[PDB]
DNA sequence: CCGACAGCGCATCAGC
DNA sequence: GCTGATGCGC
DNA sequence: GTCGG
């Protein structure tokens, strides 16, 4: 954090222009500079030091000089003053509540959680789970609840059906000492890029956390990806523990290389890998790496068997997990 | 200067 | 119903 | 907002 004060001015930028402005390439590029800058290990000194960094410009360097100069930006000093955009900020703090329904709410005179509350009949599904959580969902998960939250995944999973796999992704695999939410990715042996050989891969797994109470809620359900909360078991005489957002995505069997690196993440990672790899003639998704042809449509997927195979196409010497926290 | 910016699953909706 | 665009999320 | 070409 030597450069804290820096990255939080640049992420409350990117968060105005996705939620407010709804500029995804302005968030983007707040996000890429923040997180360049979050990795540099010196405190930074001036906006120019910072514009040697890759995705540090012009303007956001100048911003840097006013912010070492004053502790503050004189343009997010005025954002926080907005009403607007203060309410639509808020609004999208709810899951569910993207940049166009924050808009929409604030339109309504619906601007408040109080308002929120008082208007559930105006949300999906989705928005409603988000509401009720709203508090649980700004918690962080510390580690050792993860690590109960995973006992119970595999362990249920395997009561299912011994021949899946599931692996817990997102920041906890890179090691992280606290995660935002649980990312699990799940395989079984019937479903592989060349055949589904049982229905209701997921749906059996999500079915058995929900019979032991542990998958409380459902933001959203398909073949593939599942998106819920969950929460783990109290003791006698005990609090609660908050609900937590819960992702499962059952990726084809022969696929979990690149799965397991896609869920691993972390997002601005996979965003910087992405990307070198294209300038390297390769597309990376979540199942495969395929190569560009001369007219830019994608190729054939290539061998993969391992994670590091598909740092080896692009030429990037292998990062461990831990190392992929941008 | 200016095209391009990573890639995709599920929910919702308009148009038919 | 389906298809394609959009919103929102990972 | 930034960058490669
Ligand atoms: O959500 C955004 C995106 C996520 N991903 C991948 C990579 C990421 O690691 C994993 C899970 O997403 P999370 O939002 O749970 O992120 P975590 O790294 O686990 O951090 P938390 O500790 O949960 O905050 O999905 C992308 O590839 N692109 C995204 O845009
Ligand atoms: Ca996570
Ligand atoms: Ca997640
Ligand atoms: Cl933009
Ligand atoms: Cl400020
Ligand atoms: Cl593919
Ligand atoms: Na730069
Ligand atoms: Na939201």
């Amino acid at each position: 954090t030597l450069n804290g004060g820096i990255t939080d001015m640049l992420t409350e930028l990117a968060n105005f222009e996705k939620n407010v402005s709804q500029a995804i390439h302005k968030y983007n590029a707040y996000r890429k500079a923040a997180s360049v800058i979050a990795k540099y290990p010196h405190k930074i000194k001036s906006g120019a030091e910072a514009k040697k960094l890759p995705g540090v410009g012009t303007k956001i360097a100048e911003k840097i000089d006013e912010f070492l100069a004053t502790g503050k930006l004189r343009k997010l000093e005025k954002i926080r003053q907005d009403d607007t955009s203060s309410s639509i900020n808020f609004l999208t703090r709810v899951s569910g509540i993207g940049p166009s329904a924050a808009r929409k709410f604030v339109d309504e005179g619906i601007k408040t959680l109080e308002d929120l509350r008082k208007n559930e009949d105006k949300l999906n599904h989705h928005q409603r789970i988000g509401l009720k959580y709203f508090g649980d969902f700004e918690k962080r998960i510390p580690r050792e609840e993860m690590l109960q939250m995973q006992d119970i995944v595999l362990n249920e999973v395997k009561k299912v059906d011994s021949e899946y796999i599931a692996t817990v992704c997102g920041s906890f695999r890179r090691g992280a000492e606290s995660s935002g939410d649980m990312d699990v990715l799940l395989t079984h042996p019937s479903f592989t890029s060349e055949s589904t050989k049982q229905p209701k891969l997921l749906h059996q797994v999500v079915e058995q956390l929900q019979k032991v109470h542990f998958i409380t809620d459902t933001l959203s359900k398909g073949e593939t990806k599942f998106m819920g909360v969950c929460q783990l078991p109290s003791k006698n005489d005990e609090k609660e523990y908050p609900h937590r957002r819960i992702d499962i995505r059952l990726i084809p069997k022969d696929q979990y290389y690149c799965g397991v690196l896609y869920f691993t993440g972390s997002d601005i990672f996979n965003k910087n890998m992405r990307a070198h790899a294209l300038e390297k003639g390769f597309t990376i998704n979540e199942y495969t790496i395929r190569p560009l042809g001369v007219t830019g449509v994608a190729g054939e997927p290539l061998p993969v068997d391992s994670e590091k195979d598909i740092f080896d196409y692009i030429q990037w010497k292998y990062r461990e997990p831990k190392d992929r926290s941008e």
